[PDB]
């Protein structure tokens, strides 16, 4: 859908579409055809847990993506509010996050980035995978803590190809800042020293969770963060565990 | 993946209900009895291989074939209390919020079989199955899709028009689409609030044909209990006779979603 500037009335604002209503935005004639079918492509991807690019804006010197409104924010913006989030929606949290990671590998899309920053929150708790900082749009990306949840094999050696596991690594991690309700790793000395500790087997610590978190999900984390990749679960076979422990235990 | 089991494992409803040796109860639908064809094997195989790839929590799941000399049999998961009219149709009775989730997850199961270029052929409350805490799964239970194996068990010892578009109806060459499925799941959302079959009326199967053909649908008013307005507006629209004015089911996820939430929920 290609939207115009005056339908409203870089950087992210609040916008109001005049037939559609309250929306995100985040604000070279060569680049116009490919930044428009890179656009058709975030398009495709559609999915109850997956944000949706609702349009883009290609005007003279603006060139601006739309999204829908996500009220309660990123994922650790939720979790750290003083109102704390019952183990019953932090459950569905997770259950949400494998669909979403599920659909997402199902059309041989690696996210690349998945992080609390790229898990939205709407007003009843439901969350929502994004890409915000464009890993997987490269013009878009052109033309425009980061760490703790990248897979030790994409530590020190940029050239490597990422995978699904991956993003199975990330979950790992999400799932222990869901229970822990903070960034991981906050007593390490400096981050040359963290990335080689991480690549060498360090993890976030298990410890550190004062909450109660069932020993399933601790396995779960565990299992997701191991340092040879085809050690590491997929998202099918993670659904398939997790789905029927939530409906009887945590549901 | 895909099991390769065998009868030893196992310990009518030909259905009948089996117990796994090791995983327990499930479903077996033994589909041929009779003198051994060894050519078909691989095929068979590898044709219940690619249906194995459909995989989602509201999809059934095929654990198993049996490829024996003389049995043919697939294996599926159990589902507690079987098929959607069933469920309607008994006494304890069946509440709006989990009516609308049922919808909904019909709409996920629909959704994700279109997004793997996968068109159903026969969507009907006897293809939709319910456990026990009232989920459901989306079934093939009659092997639409399964070329294969459909043609084994019309080689051997051993449906309804109700929510076929009229489309199909006395088109012999009928080509199913996408909105072919819509059509079904509109006369599905009819008979989950109405509890029932649709034209109990209808006198000869040649008059129903021709009816649905110009336009008759199921009745409304025959809805005794409360269905909110827009769900009424949604099988008028999925039912709609030009297939190009039906919605897809990602569109219809989309509407259905947050009305789910804030009303029915
Ligand atoms: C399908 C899903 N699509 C997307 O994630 C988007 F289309 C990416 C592009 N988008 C923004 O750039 C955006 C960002 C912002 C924004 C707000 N705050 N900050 C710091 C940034 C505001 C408005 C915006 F439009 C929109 C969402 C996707 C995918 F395509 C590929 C892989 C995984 C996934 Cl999950
Ligand atoms: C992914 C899903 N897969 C399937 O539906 C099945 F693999 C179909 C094959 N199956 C049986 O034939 C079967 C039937 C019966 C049976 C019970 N009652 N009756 C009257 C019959 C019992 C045991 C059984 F194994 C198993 C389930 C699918 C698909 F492949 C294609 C299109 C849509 C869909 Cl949804």
């Amino acid at each position: 859908i290609k939207m115009k500037s005056s339908d409203f009335l870089g950087k992210v604002s609040l916008a109001f579409h005049r037939t559609q209503g309250l929306m995100i935005m985040k604000t070279c004639i060569e680049h116009n055809e490919a930044l428009l079918e890179e656009a058709k492509m975030m398009n495709r991807l559609r999915h109850s847990r997956v944000v949706k690019l609702l349009g883009v804006i290609i005007e003279e010197g603006k060139y601006s993506l739309v999204m829908e409104y996500m009220e309660k924010g990123n994922l650790m913006h939720v979790l750290k509010a003083e109102m704390s989030t019952p183990l019953s929606v932090k459950g569905r949290i997770i259950l949400e996050i494998i669909e979403g990671m599920a659909y997402l590998h199902g059309k041989g899309v690696i996210h690349k980035d998945l992080k609390p920053e790229n898990i939205l929150v709407d007003n009843d708790f439901h969350i929502k995978i994004a890409d915000l900082g464009l890993a997987s749009f490269k013009m878009w990306s052109k033309l425009n803590g980061t760490l703790y949840y990248m897979a030790p094999e994409h530590l020190n050696d940029v050239n490597a190809k990422p995978t699904e596991k991956s993003d199975v690594y990330s979950f790992a991690v999400v799932l222990w800042a869901i229970f822990a309700n903070k960034e991981p790793y906050e007593n390490a000395i400096a981050e040359q020293q963290l990335i080689m500790a991480i690549k060498s087997g360090n993890r976030p610590d298990v410890d550190d969770i004062t909450e109660y978190c069932p020993r399933e999900i601790i396995s779960l984390m565990k299992l997701c963060w191991e340092a040879n990749p085809e050690a590491r679960p997929t998202f099918p076979g993670i659904e398939e565990k997790f789905r029927p422990f939530y409906l009887s235990q945590l549901e």
